[PDB]
């Protein structure tokens, strides 16, 4: 239901503003060289894992504007909906 | 269980490994909760949770990958093919 909330035709439109207002493979080749190793580099784990944190905060701001405009389009039964959902998750 | 032909024996260790480093209750989204379902989004609060979840990322990254490698140093040469084979498709 995480998406099943009744939303009535202006909802919908207005997400599709909000998406349009915010819209890993080398990462994933790093960690293979770490996993395909005969010892585990903890130093350049660590390195590698922190290498992106700048893409990663700016993908999860994004993410977290966007919920936060899709919440406040909500109306009080849907938004205890929601939160309801959210707490199950 | 991925086609690697694992023996019974892997079958066995990766179960000791698994629950090895899972000797690691997270954290409380909570506060993430609290960023979304408010009247207005909070940039700087929303950046401070973040970072605050980038710390369990990096214990939970450390683990799976520690765990990996281990997973990886207890197969064969041909093994350890077929297990980046498949990890090229996930
Ligand atoms: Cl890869
Ligand atoms: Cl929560
Ligand atoms: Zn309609
Ligand atoms: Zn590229
Ligand atoms: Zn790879
Ligand atoms: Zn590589
Ligand atoms: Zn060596
Ligand atoms: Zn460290
Ligand atoms: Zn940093
Ligand atoms: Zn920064
Ligand atoms: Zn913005
Ligand atoms: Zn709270
Ligand atoms: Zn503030
Ligand atoms: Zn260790």
């Amino acid at each position: 239901s995480f998406k099943d909330l009744n939303l009535t035709d202006a909802q919908k439109q207005q997400i599709r503003e909000i998406m349009k207002g915010q819209r890993p493979l080398e990462e994933r080749r790093a960690m293979h060289d770490i996993i395909a190793s005969d010892t585990f580099d903890k130093v350049k784990a660590e390195a590698q894992i922190a290498k992106m944190e700048e893409q990663r905060k700016a993908n999860m701001l994004a993410l977290m504007e966007t919920q936060n405009k899709i919440y406040n389009i909500l109306t009080p039964e849907q938004k205890k909906q929601f939160n309801a959902n959210f707490e199950k998750r």
